[PDB]
């Protein structure tokens, strides 16, 4: 079950994303250490940004809300992470990836 979940977000990583978000919810330590990747995927993107990596972001963002929705100090670390590579793309300026932080950011 540790590596089946990748299979799962790989392909939601790429209209069916409600069928694989709702599989992964029903079906459920681990997500600690795997939040880490998304974080600093965000993060490499948000610096070398400085424009086709809007879906990508999109993307990590949805599936990161889903891991996190499927389910006490590094909550507010992650959210001032979050809001802070959020705010510094003010470039671009794409709909989709402010509608999935705020999402995000509201969960």
């Amino acid at each position: 079950f540790s590596t089946n979940f990748r299979d799962t977000v790989d392909i939601l990583v790429g209209s069916l994303t409600q069928q694989v978000s709702g599989w992964l919810q029903s079906l459920e330590a681990f997500s600690t250490t795997l939040l880490g990747q998304f974080l600093e995927d965000m993060e490499a993107y948000a610096e070398d940004l400085s424009s086709v990596s809007l879906p990508k972001l999109a993307a990590l963002l949805r599936v990161f809300s889903t891991v996190v929705r499927s389910i006490a100090y590094v909550t507010d670390v992650l959210y001032r992470v979050m809001r802070c590579v959020t705010a510094a793309n003010q470039v671009f300026f794409s709909e989709a990836v402010l509608t999935a932080a705020n999402e995000c950011v509201g969960v």
